[PDB]
């Protein structure tokens, strides 16, 4: 299977400039590109990427999404003094040339099909192309808002070309909508485009109706246009999450891509001059690491605006942390989206509700700037500890390791048997607590060791011993996700244990630390719980913001746990604690390969039982009070 990311860029680009008074294109410097490379050069992540050549895009690749004529006008610059190129610039909006920009721009189209090509032959697994000039906003005839060519749009129809794609997902996270991408795909259901974007009422450049919530698509392709618009400024991590886990997540899933590109702009962070965003560099880390586990994780980053050289470079840095896989940095602080993200997104769920099965609930009654340095991401020695009971040899991935009891780990075992569990001489179970406290002694005392599994016998034990022990260490807090019926020994009254729970049997909860889903069996239950996993355990698991995750399975319809297994890495920096009772190989080998970075396979494109949704929208009823970044509509006031 495919391993490494792509890092595609070339000095060249930042070889044209604007050469004379503009205020509305002085923004856009050389050294973007400059300060991004260096930063990744700085933090050691450009010399861990396979560095792909650029090329030029030829005139065939050009003429999927440009006219003939378009090309043959931007084809006659190079040959044009400052005037002329003046007069070329101000027949388009908000854009310049430059003796050099059409071979730039050719480069930039280029530099993206070779990530495309890279990616969808297995060379790598991901990447990213640091290019210039962008490409969302230009369009079939024109040049607009600093993009020439349409980097991201050739990349889509180029992958449909060659590679036969039925399915192409387009993140737009750059702070500008992608009208030219809308309008390049706007009848075309083969590719969803997905676009947040500053808007305020239609104010914000550039000023288009058909940026609003309402614009689905047309014809055969409504349905597979979202727009997202951010009618205020100051967005931030909440609203930015909000968005990916009442929106965007749940079509993507259910739309089930073959391949991800993002239009890459980091406008959208803090300090943006253009954006007036809130967003932290670390936000890219998790919107990149939330889009992963699609199309077997073959996602091509492209970048595309991002105007503040500070914020740019360390958001770029996070974004290539996460496609290398490094472990997510924790958001602190999350809670509700702002009142006006609200508004956004419960009238783009209503809208869309016509064509998504997670949204198609609503549609009836008995259904409805100085920011702190980010800290160092660092990947672990060994990244997964895997213990299977004794004797039983598995082949691990490379970065996994099995796992020698030491003397001092003994002597708190016989502590803890002594003072809890004087009865208890099983030496089968003594030995899976000595395995428990030494993975986590390497998980959380040590950069050693990021996650690890465990097989275990008794459950009680072994969930008491895990969880005792990461909240003395202390870890504040523990996510707890628990699939299988019953009650464990796990307290959650005060505030640092949040229990999720899988079950079967139909319970009532009342603490709201905890959330009770209670799946009914059916051919159904792959929709539902995706549903139940990106609308009410993500939103929560990171508004909670754990220091470890305790996952759980009982030894009494688990082909969605390698996805949730990898999503839930993107609390606690990855540091997840699997305890699975009894052997099964299958499970402990889809549990260690998710935990380990792998790739995990996508579960082809279904709508879900309205006994589950209900179950599921009146849990959000109950929670969404205490953790705010539950909600998907304005509250109402008082
Ligand atoms: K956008
Ligand atoms: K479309
Ligand atoms: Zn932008």
């Amino acid at each position: 299977a495919a391993s490494g990311s792509a890092l595609i860029f070339d000095e060249e680009m930042s070889r044209y400039k604007l050469l004379w008074t503009d205020p509305e294109c002085e923004i856009e410097v050389p050294e973007r590109l400059t300060v991004s490379y260096e930063a990744l050069r700085t933090h050691g992540l450009a010399q861990r990427c396979k560095a792909v050549p650029v090329r030029q895009a030829t005139e065939q690749e050009i003429l999927l999404a440009h006219s003939e004529e378009y090309l043959e006008a931007v084809k006659q610059t190079p040959g044009m003094n400052v005037e002329e190129l003046m007069a070329f610039s101000k027949k388009y909006n908000a854009v310049y040339f430059h003796q050099n920009i059409y071979h730039c721009a050719k480069l930039a189209a280029g530099a993206t099909l070779q990530l495309v090509d890279s990616v969808m032959k297995r060379e790598v697994r991901n990447g990213m192309a640091l290019v210039r000039p962008p490409g969302h906003h230009s369009q079939r005839s024109a040049a607009n808002g600093f993009c020439v060519f349409n980097n991201v749009a050739f990349a889509a129809l180029y992958a449909k070309k060659n590679y036969n794609l039925n399915r192409i997902l387009i993140v737009d996270w750059d702070v500008h909508h992608g009208q030219g991408i809308q309008y390049c795909f706007e009848e075309d259901p083969s590719v969803l485009y997905f676009s947040w974007h500053r808007y305020e009422h239609q104010s914000f450049w550039p000023n288009l109706p058909e940026s609003d919530y309402s614009s689905v698509g047309k014809g055969k392709g409504s349905g597979f246009n979202i727009n997202l618009p951010w009618n205020k400024v100051g967005m931030t991590n909440s609203d930015y999450l909000a968005a990916f886990f009442h929106v965007l997540l749940p079509v993507a899933y259910e739309f089930d891509p073959e391949l991800v590109i993002v239009s890459a702009g980091f406008d959208s962070a803090i300090g943006d001059p253009e954006g007036e965003m809130c967003a932290l560099p670390e936000i890219f880390a998790h919107l990149t690491h939330l889009l992963m586990p699609l199309a077997a994780g073959k996602m091509c980053v492209v970048l595309e605006g991002g105007y503040n050289l500070t914020s740019l470079g360390q958001s770029v840095c996070q974004t290539v942390h996460s496609l290398l896989g490094d472990p997510t940095p924790r958001i602190s602080g999350l809670g509700t989206a702002c009142d006006s993200a609200l508004e956004s997104i419960q009238n783009v769920r209503n809208v869309q509700s016509s064509y998504w099965s997670s949204f198609k609930h609503l549609a009836q009654s008995e259904t409805n700037d100085v920011w702190p340095e980010p800290l160092k991401r660092m990947p672990a020695s060994v990244r997964t500890v895997v213990v299977p009971p004794p004797g039983v040899e598995l082949t691990l991935p490379k970065n996994c390791q099995h796992s020698d009891i030491s003397e001092s780990t003994a002597k708190e075992v016989q502590r803890i048997r002594d003072k809890h569990f004087h009865d208890l001489t099983d030496q089968n179970i003594l030995r899976s607590l000595g395995n428990i406290i030494s993975v986590l002694d390497r998980m959380m005392r040590s950069d050693e060791v990021c996650n690890g599994c465990v097989v275990v016998s008794d459950l009680s034990v072994s969930v008491q011993c895990a969880l005792q022990h990461a909240l003395t260490e202390p870890a504040e807090r523990v996510l707890v996700v628990y699939v299988g019926d019953g009650e464990l020994p796990v307290k959650t009254n005060d505030g640092k244990v949040f229990l999720v729970q899988i079950c079967t049997k139909e319970t009532e909860d009342k603490c709201v630390n905890r959330l009770t889903l209670c799946l009914r069996e059916g051919e159904s239950l792959t929709a539902g719980f995706m549903q139940a996993l990106l609308g009410l355990i993500l939103p929560v698991a990171y508004e909670f913001n754990p220091a470890l995750v305790l996952g759980i399975v009982e030894e009494t319809l688990m082909r969605v746990w390698g996805h949730m297994t990898c999503l839930i890495q993107g609390l606690a920096r990855g540091r997840m604690l699997t305890l699975l009772q009894g052997y099964d190989k299958d499970l402990l080998e889809l549990t260690v390969s998710a935990l380990s970075g792998a790739s995990i396979s996508p579960l082809g494109p279904r709508a879900p039982k309205p006994e589950d949704v209900e179950m599921m929208e009146k849990q959000r009823q109950r929670l969404q009070e205490r953790w705010g970044l539950l909600r998907c509509t304005v509250s109402e006031s008082w």
